[PDB]
């Protein structure tokens, strides 16, 4: 205030600096546009051995004598000495270890460690998420910059929904935000093509057969009612703000605060350490 | 669970062992991708620093907008709401003779300091009378040699009176290997010693003097005592280590000094100087 009031050699000296705060913001943008190049170059970096995991965890490709002596290794350096084999591990037959391809629940297991995601997990989601394979995860290039996750389903043995994959994305403002960083815009999403309602784990549902008493047809009925599960990941909140969506724009703020904060955690904590969030060592 | 890990067939452990080995590749893979944005930071520095400098020398007075810079600041002033800096015809009446009796911003740095949160909870007032001569806030990048990041503090020496040097620099050190989240981690910091022209302007020492006939010793003579107190200037001269004190004393040493110095680097680093205007006016709040 007063450094307004004061003589206008302070004023103009502030309004200098101004000046040069747009053309450092200028270079900051800059700064931002090379950072996420660099974040696309070692993200593909990162997509082969997230997908080689996911290859393991499904059970699709199997492991080798070296990387199982460097895992016992760096377990041994880790002092999780948990994953140890022992003799009687040993003495099972190859019969016996080849009855499951894939680790079993290795996703739910590591979403049910993951902090917040697992209170989003239900009984119906668990049996759900056993047919997860993999969870990948992409940057959008074009228009807004933003992040995609995408997760495969081996759709042929689900008997829920034919979604092969499922992607779910997200937006940023189109300016730099204040403190030079990336805040979000509004988040899109897939809709699932449940194979019936009783399959769907986004639903409770009802059978009902009737003869109307008022119109004495015969009748017989599918009901629908939405419930909460982990996939109300997706059917995102649908828009930023809106003239009629404002009823729904409170829950779909508190929503997004609550997206937001899971698509965050699975940026960094989950598709970069599955591992450890898998055994629990990641707690 | 224990029972649930017991249970994982041989072939199961021997995957999720493949598995821990992949994300140990994948740390290495972090590993090059900091060297790679820490080098791309360096660069951006660079260009930061014609900017930078510009604007300390407008802070110092030593240069004077042009009136290019002053429409094209008018115009951003009319974007969002900083008619603080709309000049006024009263103003414009004063001449620079008037004006210029004062060049530069008085205590610039000093109150931005002050605006940051966390720092300015360390300085003091006598921390502060050294921080009116403070006109620049630099930062380094420790490319070569051990990887951190260093400020830097300029003063005039024939300007102040309390130290001979015309900068004071503080610095932090990484560890060789990144953190478990990808992040940086720390390792122990160092600071400056400082030039004080006498003990008694020194602002990080506080002394007593005493003359005795001690008849105890039979000495006629003259003692001296100086005692650490608390001061933004502690910033430097951060805690080291001896291994027998350290394990009881500098182990809670380095649970609180450590987090709290770093978390005020940090803050210093990324919050206070690409916005240091906007910190001045308190706007980048």
């Amino acid at each position: 205030g007063y450094v307004g009031g004061l003589p206008k050699n302070v004023k103009e000296k502030l309004l200098s600096l101004k000046t040069l705060q747009s053309e450092l913001f200028e270079v900051e943008k800059e700064f931002q546009v090379e950072m996420f190049e660099l974040e696309n170059k070692f993200l593909q970096k990162y997509k082969p051995i997230w997908e080689q995991r996911s290859r393991i965890i499904s059970g699709q490709e199997q492991p080798k004598p070296e990387q199982i002596a460097k895992g016992q290794e760096i377990v041994e350096s880790l002092n999780e000495t948990e994953l140890l084999v022992d003799e009687e591990e040993k003495a099972q037959n190859d019969s016996e270890e080849e009855q499951v391809k894939g680790i079993p629940s290795f996703w739910l297991t590591a979403l049910e460690n993951l902090p917040i995601v697992c209170d989003t997990i239900t009984d119906r989601d668990a049996e759900v998420l056993e047919y997860l394979q993999d969870i990948g995860l992409e940057y959008l290039t074009d228009g807004r910059p933003g992040f995609k996750l995408l997760f495969r389903f081996d759709s042929s043995a689900n008997p829920f929904f034919t979604n092969d994959i499922l992607c779910k994305t997200y937006f940023y403002q189109k300016e730099l935000g204040y403190s030079g960083d990336f805040i979000y815009d509004h988040a899109e999403g897939c809709e699932i093509s449940w194979k019936d309602n009783a399959h769907n784990v986004t639903v409770d549902l009802e059978m009902r057969k009737q003869r109307n008493k008022t119109t004495k047809q015969v009748r017989t009925i599918e009901k629908i009612t939405p419930i909460e599960s982990f996939f109300n990941f997706f059917d995102p909140p649908k828009i930023q703000n809106e003239d009629q969506d404002e009823e729904l724009e409170e829950d779909l703020e508190e929503r997004l605060a609550l997206d937001y904060s899971i698509g965050e955690q699975l940026k960094d904590k989950l598709i970069p350490r599955a591992v450890d969030w898998f055994t629990g060592a990641a707690l």
